[PDB]
């Protein structure tokens, strides 16, 4: 069959006065993101890297009228990448963040992720990391997201 | 059928007095990147995946970089894989990638000898994070599909 | 033809008295990375992307951060029942690929030898694993040699 792969990639400031919002999910933190969910942009991107039809930003621009949050913008690029031509086979992920500790929210993460995407839980991953206190991720300056996606034509 | 996958990681220095050339298209800008070669970060990414994907080691092993593309994917064919598709990432701060992303896409599939739906090209800022985020360099990613 | 893939990454710092291992080879070396276990920062790379193929959660799920029978732990081991548990899920592995980031040492004299032990570990033919090594052109702290970081990408079958 006609595979295609994908690969996503975003980063976004940590600083108080924002909500922290990761795959969907809300986590109490004295920071937040500057509704800038890494996790579903790197996802995203790499949807539609691996269908070959551009970038998050070429699909749902800043100042587009009818673009919403992440979940909503997820489940636009999956339909787009089904009118494509193209069934998702399975998403692997993994967030770098110092803090907080995301282990807990894994699993909601991963059912938001399967139920906008319309796929079985075992096809959907999310792993996490810290920096090793190393850069501005080690200092808790900021959040990084990388996303790979195998689809079939 | 025998499917293989490949990553490929490159950066290079933003410097004075150097074109800054991505995905083989000169780019107006005040600075360019830094390398031996014409230091085409994006290209050499993708290079680096495709050797990869074949299991014959990386970039520095094997060597314009349009040129070292299409020696890649000549020695990807020598080894017996054709190439299923290509899909990447550019983090520039600046300048704005948007009006030539389509010449890099259209270059790639030239070089690959591929159609225009089997290769992608993406772009990022650094939300003006680390040495990418105040425009000291630039970095790509790219996935490489093949099949022996 | 149930095919999956899978994505690693993992940075270490790099500290005087530590042993360097890298893809289970020891490097001379007058720093080694640090971390709970030897701190191989190329296998556990491609242990995530292996676990995240065959949707297994990740490395720290498997092989706690913080359990002490994983202190100084052998990474290659890890590997090992990391691809014992893929197979135990259903998964074949077809081929991995990975870079390794690092200013200094040289890694080139050692590369074969990681690809060696990793498809040993792997159960696969040298020809289906590859690791590339590159330096960050100076940049960050990776370009200060303050830590290695590595990258994996794995594809297996169910
Ligand atoms: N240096 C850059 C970075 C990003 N971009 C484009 O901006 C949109 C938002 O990421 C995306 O659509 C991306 O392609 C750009 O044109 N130049
Ligand atoms: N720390 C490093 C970084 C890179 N290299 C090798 O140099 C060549 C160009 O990056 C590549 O062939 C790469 O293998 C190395 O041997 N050690
Ligand atoms: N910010 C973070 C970083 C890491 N982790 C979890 O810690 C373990 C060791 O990396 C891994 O199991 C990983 O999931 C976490 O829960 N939150
Ligand atoms: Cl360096
Ligand atoms: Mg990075
Ligand atoms: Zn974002
Ligand atoms: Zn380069
Ligand atoms: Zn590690």
């Amino acid at each position: 069959m006609d595979f295609r792969i994908g690969q996503g990639y975003d980063v976004h400031q940590l600083v108080p006065g924002r909500p922290l919002i990761i795959g969907g999910v809300t986590i109490p933190y004295e920071r937040g993101l500057l509704d800038a969910d890494v996790l579903l942009h790197a996802i995203t991107d790499a949807l539609f890297g691996a269908a070959a039809l551009g970038d998050i930003g070429r699909h749902f621009s800043d100042t587009d009228p009818r673009f919403a949050d992440s979940r909503a913008l997820l489940r636009e690029c999956a339909s787009r990448v089904a009118q494509a031509g193209f069934a998702i086979r399975n998403v692997d992920s993994t967030i770098i963040a110092q803090a907080p500790k995301l282990a807990p929210h894994i699993d909601a993460m991963r059912a938001n992720i399967a139920a906008d995407l319309d796929l079985p839980l075992d096809r959907v991953n999310v792993k996490a990391k810290t920096n090793e206190k190393l850069g501005y991720l080690g200092r808790g300056e900021g959040i990084e997201a990388q996303a790979a996606a195998l689809v079939v034509r």
